[PDB]
């Protein structure tokens, strides 16, 4: 009878082939080992299913009308306070959220469609916390405030800071405490190309590109300090970022 429907978040739902006397459709799903069930106004697998864990926590699976988004929620046993919320949106991005005993967000892990992650932990009531960005081959560590995420790499007297605004905008800055004008690094950020250009002793040395694919590339300038040379090389480990800051 029933029809299997594929869902975001690596889940499936079975929907009845025909409606009941109220015109409603039956929904069944199994998530891990838990049986969920519900009824829906629609015939395509969308709607709400509910179940209860062995420890009496309430579970709810909400499937959006167009099947683009799924939300999997766990509540305390009276159903009033959230414990966890997993949302897969239609771009296949995953937001994995944990809550404290008061239902306030305490941890949020975002997995981008390409597998890279933003990990926010120890989140406090002012929206501050610890931050990590998990990239292909390396991780960046730092902090979260309500204004921005700041991830830091240090090499010698140079500190590289990657900022992700609350609006999602990336900006990068470099600060060097070297007092010698011969070796001190400075840098300019080009928001139009997401590129940090490093200068030493009044000549450009390197472009660091922070790409839309969540990678970093480095390309050197010629000794003339005005033309790029060669071709950009993709960073594959944290040691290679540090090398670019030497």
């Amino acid at each position: 009878n029933s029809v299997s429907v594929d869902l975001p978040g690596s889940m499936k739902v079975l929907v009845s082939k025909s409606s009941n006397a109220d015109g409603k459709y039956d929904l069944i799903a199994t998530v891990d080992a838990l049986e969920l069930s519900g009824t829906s106004d629609k015939n395509n697998g969308s709607g709400v299913l509910e179940g209860v864990k062995a420890d009496a926590s309430k579970v709810k699976l909400t499937i959006s009308d167009d099947l683009g988004q799924t939300t999997l929620e766990v509540f305390k046993s009276d159903g009033s306070t959230l414990v966890s919320k997993k949302v897969t949106s239609k771009d296949k991005v995953l937001a994995d959220v944990k809550f404290n005993e008061k239902g306030e967000v305490s941890e949020k892990i975002i997995t981008r469609a390409d597998g890279t992650r933003l990990e926010y932990t120890g989140i406090k009531s002012d929206g501050s916390g610890k931050a990590k960005e998990v990239l292909k081959g390396y991780v960046l560590e730092g902090t979260l405030t309500a204004e921005k995420t700041t991830l830091v790499v240090k090499e010698g007297t140079v500190t590289l800071s990657k900022n992700i605004s609350k609006s999602g905008a990336v900006s990068v800055e470099l600060n060097d405490t070297d007092s010698s004008a011969a070796t001190k690094k400075t840098a300019a950020w080009n928001s139009g190309t997401s590129t940090l250009t490093i200068t030493v002793n009044s000549k450009k040395t390197k472009d660091l590109v922070f790409t839309s694919s969540n990678t970093i590339t480095v390309q050197q300038y010629d000794s003339n300090g005005t033309s790029l040379e060669g071709s950009a090389v993709e960073i594959t480990k944290l040691d290679e970022i540090k090398n670019a800051l030497k």
